[PDB]
């Protein structure tokens, strides 16, 4: 109740002077890389790079790239990722939080940044009823929701899950250019979605040769996404948004489940056991902050840490908000990444499937020490306190002093 707030502050990580406020006043552009796993980065299928542009964006001067960034989603899949990004809250242990907690009071990024005059918007090539986004986005405080109704949904431009990504970015330039700055936006892509079907040739790369169809055509839809993103970034550079915004590319969750051990063994080269599968849960995080020296960031982290990381870059102190994540650029950030099912990843030891593993060598640890038991309970506590917020709707009874709550009745996403 006030218990959650006490845990939050004690966990709070002070801003890093080198990165604090360096992007204050800038726009924010989230690029949602659907089902995009980190191992795809710099991966070469039969000689050539699978995702060439993203690989270059990864190496760029002004790009903070994360190699130990893990997704913390559950049965909510993509919805849970949004929950982690917007509120720094975990999803439910079971089922989707978006569907059952659409009535809850939230104090999300749209609301927090809205306090400074930011304009909110979400772009998605599918209808707003999907994942109950239409309802819960109002509680988040998203000013605009550009769903499928704002796009040309002809049969040739539409896959199984909605509008293809290349038309999606192309057609959304109209809306983004006329959106009041400064803004806070997120572009949810669709094409790279299981079982990853692509008809030739939207595709521009040969499929893998493992014998597993869903795994083989994954690399094809990944490049289709890569090509469309490049086209979108090219637009951002022409319109000047590229220098005036913070571009953040991230993955929401895994792309290949653990029911493809044989194929994944050929892909990664090593045996795809339970350990290597947990390591495969890495998803990309690339933060392009204009006029800031970037580089590879190997500190361990999760999606829960994304919002407080962004806030510190924008020069916004979030000490008083109910957020379970910490600033990734902070030196006080502790490298501990909880999974939804109770598991966790630390640089030294990791619990996977309830069993202990050496994170660095992959070899099982027979006996469990105190510190391995201690962090196990720290993780369970964090997950429980997060559920306490969702299950009890605790944000009705709390808010930071200067903060103003959202009136969801004042939002309409229809045209
Ligand atoms: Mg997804």
């Amino acid at each position: 109740v006030t218990e959650v707030l006490n845990y939050t502050k004690s966990k709070y990580a002070a801003p890093n002077p080198e990165y604090f406020g360096k992007a204050k006043g800038k726009n924010v552009i989230y690029i949602h890389l659907e089902s995009f796993q980190q191992f795809l980065v710099n991966y070469k299928l039969n000689g050539e790079e699978v995702t060439p542009f993203i690989n270059s964006f990864f190496k760029d001067q002004n790009t903070l790239s994360f190699t130990n960034f893990f997704h913390q989603t559950g049965q909510g899949k993509t919805a849970d990722s949004e929950m982690l990004l917007e509120n720094s809250l975990y999803g439910l242990p079971q089922g989707s939080a978006f569907t059952t907690k659409g009535q809850n009071t939230y104090e999300s990024a749209s609301a927090i940044l809205g306090q400074q005059g930011y304009t909110s918007a979400v772009f998605h090539g599918n209808y707003k009823s999907f994942w109950n986004r239409d309802e819960i986005y109002k509680q988040f405080g998203y000013d605009n929701f550009f769903d499928a109704s704002y796009y040309d949904m002809n049969e040739a431009d539409v896959s199984n899950y909605g509008l293809k990504d290349k038309p999606f970015f192309k057609e959304s330039e109209e809306y983004l250019s006329s959106l009041q700055q400064p803004f806070y936006t997120k572009f949810i892509t669709l094409t790279n979605h299981f079982p990853y079907p692509i008809d030739e040739k939207d595709a521009s790369i040969a499929p893998a040769t493992t014998g597993d169809s869903s795994v083989d055509t994954y690399f094809q839809t990944a490049r289709y996404l890569d090509e469309s993103v490049k086209s979108f970034v090219d637009y951002l550079k022409k319109s000047g948004l590229y220098d005036n915004s913070v571009i953040i590319m991230y993955g929401d969750h895994y792309g290949i489940s653990d029911n493809h051990e044989e194929a994944m063994t050929k892909i990664l080269g090593k045996d795809y056991n339970t350990f290597e599968n947990a390591q495969a849960q890495r998803v990309p995080l690339m933060i392009h902050v204009p006029g800031v020296q970037g580089g590879v960031q190997e500190q361990y982290g999760g999606q829960v840490d994304l919002l407080p990381t962004l806030l510190h870059l924008l020069g916004v102190d979030n000490k008083e908000y109910l957020q379970f994540g910490t600033d990734l650029l902070s030196k006080d950030h502790k490298q501990l990444v909880p999974f939804r099912n109770g598991d966790y990843i630390t640089p030294t030891y990791s619990m996977i499937g309830g069993n202990m593993y050496n994170q660095q060598t992959g070899e099982p640890i027979a006996t469990e020490t105190k510190e391995m038991k201690e962090t196990k309970e720290k993780v369970a506590k964090e997950l429980e306190l997060s559920d306490s917020v969702l299950q009890g709707d605790l944000l009705r009874f709390y808010a930071p002093d200067g903060f103003k709550k959202v009136d969801p009745s004042k939002y309409n996403y229809n045209k």
